This record gives C-alpha cells, structure tokens and sequence, in this order.
C-alpha cells in the first residue's frame, strides 16, 4: 500500500536519464539510482536479513548512501543512519542496542566499525566512496521486483538521538517534503541542491535526499568535513540553487578571504536549522549573495523543520511561524498557556511525529505524548506572531535564556561566535560566556571587559556574564551544534 522508496522510483519514472546525485566520484542518473537501489533489496536478501531487521549505516556523503537507504526501504529492510565521526564504543552501543543484522561502512570507517563488532552474527559490508564489498554485491543481483507490503505507517527507519533510536515510518518522509520543502523552501524539479549537513542527521537526510527526490531535482553530495572552502567549492562547480547550512558554517563562510563573488554562484533560497540564525549572518549574507537564508528549527523527533521563516517574510533573529500542516504550542511547568514575552517549553503536533524510541518505555512515555511532542526546548512568541527561541531547557541559566545573551554578544564587532553557560565553581553558579573572535580582534581584559559591558548596556543585570573566556573554536557536534555541556564540564 505505500513504501516510500517504491513511490520515488515511480514518481521519477519520467526523467530515468536525468541526473539525480552528484558527488565526489561523479554523477548517477535516477534510472542507476533506482537500478542500484533495487539491486540492492535483492543483495540485503541473499545475505539472510529480513524485513523489518535493522542494518547501520556508517557511510560518507556519497551515492552509496542514499543506494543503501532506499535499497534497505524497497526491501522494508530498516536502515539505521549513524554519525561517521563516533567512537568504536559508540558504534559497539548502536550495533549491540539496534540488533543490527549487517553494517555498511565507508573505507574510511571500516577501523572503527570493525572494532566495534569485535566487541560483541552482524556482517560487515564495506563502501568505497577481507569483508563482502557493497559495489560487488550489488553487481552480483537482480533488481528486486516488487517492494516489501509495507504501508504508511510502517516503521521505515531510524536516526539516533545513550542516544535514542529515533523509529521513523514511510509516511514521515513524505509528510516533510509536502509540508515543508515544497511549500516552504519551494524545491522544485529545476533546482540543484546542496546540504553541508549529511545524510546521517534528519535535517541533512531531508535536505539531500528526501526533498531532491520527491521533486526530481538533483543533489550534490560531499564526503569531506564542511568547512568553508570545502562548501565553497560545490557552490562555484556545480552552482547549486538551494544550499543548507547552519550558523556555525555561515559565521565562517562570512569571514573567509576565499568568500565567492555574488556572480560565482547560483544560490536563489538558503535555509539554517540546528542553532538559532543571528540577524547580523542573515543581514550580511543576503546583502552578499542576493538570497534569503530561511531560519527553522526541526528534530529528530519530527525528522524536519516544523517552525520556518518564510522566503519575502523573513524576520532574521526569530524562527518564523509553524509550518502548515503543524501545530505548536507552549506551556509552563504545570501545562498552562504561556503569555507573549514569556519563554515556556515546546510541544509539537504533526504528521511526521516518530513512533517512539526503540526498547525505551521511560523515555518515550515523557516524549511521545499522543498527538503532542515534547520537545525539549524553550520559546517565547512576538506581539507579531513570530517565534523566538530561548534555547533548551538543560541549557536554561538560573531563568536566563543562553540564547538571547549569546545574541548580543556576536552583535559586537569583535565577535564571531559566542556561547553562554552557568558554570558551578564550588558551590555557586555563574554565568560564563566562551567567545570566539574575529582574526582581527586579539584577547586582552580590557576586551573581555568592553564585551560584558557590551552585554550589560544590552540586557537586564541578572542577564550578563560575569566571566568572558576567549576561546579558538567552541566545541561543537560534527552537526555543526554547540556542546554547551563540555563548556559547563
């Protein structure tokens, strides 16, 4: 009844000679794409694993990657999308917790991932972007013909959020691209798309494969880490029409001497999720390059953005409105309305809501509340309407939000990032704000002294930072998230 890997390959019938993904190695049409895909149901078959068993991916930002996830799909075999740069004890934790029956892992990965099975029937299978080879095993089969009788609300996949198994079905895929990328982002088949952030976390895995896809556009895949001359490249060579960013990429695209011309790129729509956008980012951006970049906020848990800024209604330093098709509400403590001004917590309600996290009751009893997510986060609403975040209820000082004090610092023109955090010297807590600066800039206690003043002309007394550190780099997830607990440890 529905298979979301099955409904692409027929939705994209039409342009089997179209180029579908381009990467590091060259360019695969969606006739191969679905060839491959196909082929490999039939390899996951011949191995012995069946329908509804997990296998892990740990794969580079290649075409292997969306042949491994849509082949799992057609299969209705559940692919388990994992982060590329963990630990072997990571990966022992995601093997031994999803069950999985295979791991597919690129050349680069296969150390760690073989010492993770070492620590442990799963069969190693490995990319390249003495164990079976993915390639070799899909030249080997036949094209499966005809897709697992999965439907709409079937378990399709997973994503880790110990880190939680996100379970995704097959309709929440489709719910992103119909609520979000075609209204919102306005993907279309004309565009060529380009994510910095990878297939592995849900806002990459949308970005790269399911928006592109459903569209019939084409994609361009990179395997190395994002930095801003890595990203710069794929937007001069390929000229992409819509990149995916986050804040982190676009401070330090802003400053790099190698900051392409205007008219050395193609971009017409950006967008920026996983830390807040600041205005000043956005302002210099589309000043730049023309083009808007839309802030959202997203989840693993809702596996897309689901409160957006709006392309021509854009309001750089807030997240915009919900997306259509979702619902957001906030609440206090005790689940009462929040009034305007005030910052309560999160719930969301919408179609593309995960099932659950897997073999996890306590947890999901707290998160998966009927109709209503719990996110995890803090907000507060405009007179306007308009959505502001305050960052997540771990990171909250005691009452202060991070976020709008992390706001204003960046606003000072020897700042390029900045995160604020209580730290507990025993046994009082104070609020400390680590500071990057611009090359320009170097760190003195006059500076540091400018900058809480900076802050305290800004805010209410109770919101500045007693301490400024300077830092080189804030340290950060490979998703580009600042690790605000290593800052407090």
């Amino acid at each position: 009844l529905f298979n979301f890997a099955a409904y692409l390959f027929r939705l994209n019938e039409t342009r089997a000679g179209k180029t579908a993904y381009i990467d590091d190695t060259g360019s695969t049409t969606y006739g191969e794409l679905e060839e491959r895909a196909r082929r490999f149901a039939s390899a996951l078959r011949t191995l012995g694993v069946h329908p509804e068993e997990r296998i892990l991916l740990v794969m580079l930002d290649t075409v292997a990657l969306p042949v491994a996830f849509l082949g799992a799909l057609y299969a209705g075999v559940v692919p388990v999308v994992a982060n590329t740069l963990l630990t072997p004890a990571d990966y022992v934790y995601m093997l031994t917790h999803s069950h999985a029956r295979a791991v597919i892992a690129s050349g680069a990965l296969v150390q760690n991932v073989t010492q993770a099975l070492e620590s442990a029937g799963c069969q190693l299978i490995v990319s390249q972007p003495l164990a079976p080879l993915f390639e070799e095993l899909i030249d080997a089969a036949a094209p499966a013909a005809k897709a697992a009788a999965t439907g709409c609300d079937d378990i399709a996949f997973w994503l880790y959020s110990k880190p939680k198994g996100t379970v995704h079905t097959h309709a929440n895929l489709y719910w992103t691209a119909e609520l979000y990328a075609k209204p919102i982002l306005g993907i279309a088949e004309n565009d060529v798309v380009f994510s910095a952030a990878k297939l592995f976390f849900a806002y990459g895995l949308g970005n790269g494969l399911t928006f592109p896809l459903s569209v019939g556009a084409t994609a361009i895949l990179m395997a190395e880490r994002p930095t801003a001359d890595a990203i710069f490249a794929r937007l001069v060579e390929h000229r992409p029409t819509v990149f995916y960013g986050v804040p982190t990429l676009y401070a330090n695209m802003l400053v790099s001497p190698n900051l392409p011309a205007r008219a050395d790129v193609a971009i017409r729509i950006c967008t920026s999720a996983g830390e807040a956008l600041p205005r000043e980012i956005g302002e210099r951006f589309t000043a730049h390059f023309g083009c808007e970049i839309l802030d959202g906020i997203g989840s693993t848990e809702m596996l897309h953005i689901f409160l957006s800024n709006r392309a021509g209604a854009v309001e750089y330093g807030t997240t915009g409105r919900p997306v259509p098709g979702y619902e957001i509400e906030l609440r206090d403590e005790a689940g009462h309305a929040v009034p305007d001004g005030e910052v309560g917590d999160l719930y969301i309600k919408g179609p593309s809501a995960a099932v659950m996290y897997w073999n996890n009751r306590e947890k999901s009893r707290a998160t998966f509340l009927g109709e209503w997510i719990r996110s995890g986060d803090k907000y507060c609403r405009l007179p306007n309407g308009c959505y502001v975040y305050a960052g997540r209820s771990d990171d909250m000082l005691k009452y202060v939000s991070p976020v709008e004090v992390e706001m204003v610092l960046v606003q000072h023109d020897a700042v390029l990032e900045a995160a604020v955090v209580g730290v507990d010297h025993g046994g009082l807590v104070k609020t400390r704000a680590f500071v990057v600066l611009k090359r320009e800039f170097a760190p003195s206690e006059i500076l540091a002294e400018e900058l809480k003043a900076f802050v305290k002309d800004r805010l209410a007394p109770h919101k500045y930072p007693r301490d400024i550190v300077f830092v080189d780099d804030l340290p950060k997830t490979a998703t580009g998230k600042i690790q605000r607990f290593k800052l407090r440890e």
